[PDB]
């Protein structure tokens, strides 16, 4: 787990996807909370602490230095520059809104919802 290498990796709207120096492919819902089904290879992926090691890689690689810039990527879908934060509602670069999820005290996880009208 600890020492593979991740060698290509892409964001979209629905999954982060991942594909390994030792070939499997990740489909990984970040942020991990239980409403999340991670895949290993087109199979049901149940490791948790697998799939927090490659969601603390990703968010270091999307976030840059502040995860909230990774949460804030895996709710739009895309690799986001910068952010704005201003009475709760966060926004990106690229004029995205987002706020913070329901979810977000219940599951202790950092989790974002896309705010388009707000």
């Amino acid at each position: 787990a600890g020492s593979m290498k991740l060698l290509n990796i892409k964001i979209n709207e629905f999954a982060v996807t991942a594909n390994t120096e030792a070939g499997d492919e990740l489909y990984l819902q970040l942020p991990h909370t239980p409403d999340s089904q991670h895949s290993i290879n087109h199979e049901p992926l149940d490791d948790d602490d697998f799939v927090k090691e490659v969601q603390e890689i990703c968010d270091e690689y999307f976030g840059k230095g502040d995860r909230t810039l990774a949460r804030l990527s895996y709710a739009g879908g895309q690799a986001y520059d910068s952010y704005t934060e201003e009475d709760g509602v966060y926004t990106t670069n690229t004029g995205d809104q987002f706020v913070e999820h329901s979810y977000a005290d219940y599951y202790n996880v950092e989790v974002y919802c896309k705010a388009d009208l707000v």
